[PDB]
């Protein structure tokens, strides 16, 4: 049987490599081929952010950087910015010893109470990303923010925007649009904070994890190459998580392994049943023909 399985198209004929590369684009085709190779190799450095809205594909930031971003932003004594108004209450730490600080903490509320906390928002001020990345698992959600001028600001949009659990969550940098942080008042679904709400409420275009890949597919005929933005249904995995979890990262370097595993036969491999949109793309100022896989996932049992 085939390692991946069609999700729709099903009653499309399948189309031999050597047939779809003479062919002009845009056309959709069904394939049955094997995986010679594939990019990139660590299946770390293949996860992206993507703007759903300008399209733009980016980097993720490797943590050491954002230190490097809540240090510089990340004030150093606030005033009159401490338990204030309608929104927050906010006692801050101390630091003795090991080397001084004050790292702030701001318990947003909820209709005037403060509710079952596992629902509460936080607004560190002066942390850093392990002490948040703990604070991020017990309580709902928490996002940096630094003391601006009258008003706590978000830091720039190369640090995320919201931190919740095992998930770090980004906006796009130009096509965002910060607005001011009393905003979150403004919060129908005063509850759950979802991520879209507290995005569309501070006004930012939130970017999604996806797997960047690139597979080298032969069927015997031809040898062709198609690509991969897979948010989370080929490897059934959800790509926003598999950073910050080990068998999340388990599978995905087994799926790759069941597909193609260097030391034994070609042969021996077991085919790849997939669905390919291709379609004509530039890159610098050539014109070329890109191959993308859609409605493909894995087959049943690993
Ligand atoms: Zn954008």
């Amino acid at each position: 049987l085939s390692a991946t399985i069609l999700t729709d198209h099903q009653y499309l004929e399948r189309t031999p490599l050597c047939a779809i590369l003479k062919q002009k684009a845009p056309q959709q085709y069904r394939i049955r081929a094997k995986l010679r190779s594939y990019k990139p190799r660590r299946l770390f450095q293949s996860v992206k952010l993507h703007c759903p809205k300008c399209h733009l594909l980016q980097e993720v930031p490797h943590e050491g950087d954002l230190d490097i971003i809540f240090q510089d932003g990340a004030t150093k004594t606030p005033d009159v910015k401490l338990q204030n108004t309608s929104l927050y209450d906010s006692k801050i730490w101390t630091t003795k010893n090991q080397k001084g600080r004050k790292v702030a903490v701001h318990f947003v509320k909820n209709n005037g109470i403060l509710p079952l906390s596992n629902e509460c928002l936080l607004l560190i001020e002066g942390g850093t990303l392990s002490e948040i990345c703990k604070l991020s698992n017990k309580f709902n959600s928490v996002i940096p923010v630094r003391s601006g001028h009258e008003d706590l600001e978000l830091l720039d949009l190369s640090a995320p925007f919201l931190i919740q659990g095992t998930i770090h969550h980004y906006g796009c940098k130009q096509c965002s649009s910060l607005r001011s942080i009393q905003n979150l008042n403004s919060l129908v679904d005063k509850t759950s904070w979802i991520p879209s709400s507290v995005a569309e409420a501070l006004g930012i275009v939130p970017l999604q994890y996806v797997f960047v890949m690139t597979f080298t597919l032969d069927d015997g005929t031809g040898v062709l190459e198609a690509y991969l933005m897979d948010s989370d249904k080929f490897f059934q995995i959800p790509a926003s998580e598999v950073l910050m979890d080990d068998d999340l990262q388990k599978s995905v370097d087994m799926i790759m392994d069941m597909f193609c595993p260097p030391g034994i036969k070609i042969d021996a491999y077991p085919w790849l049943e997939c669905f390919i949109k291709s379609y004509n793309v530039t890159n610098g100022t050539d014109n070329q023909i890109c191959y993308q896989i859609f409605d493909t996932t894995v087959a049943e049992d690993v």
